[PDB]
């Protein structure tokens, strides 16, 4: 049967339009987090889910084309890479380290990488994460991601692994491969 789509096809064709900047190995670690559906979905706080974790444009019972369920992703992952470029100097950092964080982005919503709630301070204030991306200090950056794994003040498991494979991503090509 079929109701799961491919990732890897969703891949050749946003890949193929020729807007997004980050790379295989990113749209990979984005959409296998996901998954892919045309049969919209529910999630905890219920609002309904599309194609590879969209949210936009979804209404109950309808199944969207391959096409469309890519037109879709194509733009969660532009607005996430928009994060990253306006925010945390994208335009100059490597590939890697940016699909990485572009991965972040389109995961935790840009807001949750620039600052966060300090109980101490009273107040939000600057991530250590953006305060290693605004020096250009992309390994220090990188070895940040792991401090984004809380869901409404919790820790997951599954936001430590994504996190940690972001992290092995980002400092590819920064570090001895080995």
């Amino acid at each position: 049967g079929g109701a799961i789509c491919a990732i890897a096809v969703m891949i050749t064709i946003v890949m193929g339009n020729g807007n997004v900047r980050t790379n295989q190995a990113g749209l990979e670690l984005i959409g296998n987090a996901e998954g892919c559906r045309r049969d919209p979905y529910m999630c905890p706080a219920g609002v309904w889910t599309d194609g590879i974790g969209n949210t936009h444009g979804v209404t109950p019972g309808v199944r969207k084309t391959d096409q469309q369920i890519a037109a879709d992703w194509e733009k969660n992952i532009l607005i996430a890479e928009r994060c990253i470029n306006q925010h945390f100097r994208g335009k100059d950092m490597p590939d890697n380290a940016f699909s990485a964080m572009t991965s972040a982005a389109f995961n935790m919503g840009c807001n949750s990488l620039r600052t966060y709630y300090s109980k101490a301070r009273g107040m939000r204030v600057e991530t250590s994460i953006h305060k290693w991306a605004q020096k250009g200090e992309w390994v220090n950056m990188c070895n940040h991601l792991p401090d984004f794994v809380n869901s409404n003040g919790v820790p997951l498991r599954g936001l430590k692994i994504r996190r940690e494979k972001e992290r092995q991503l980002c400092l590819t090509g920064l570090v001895n491969e080995h």
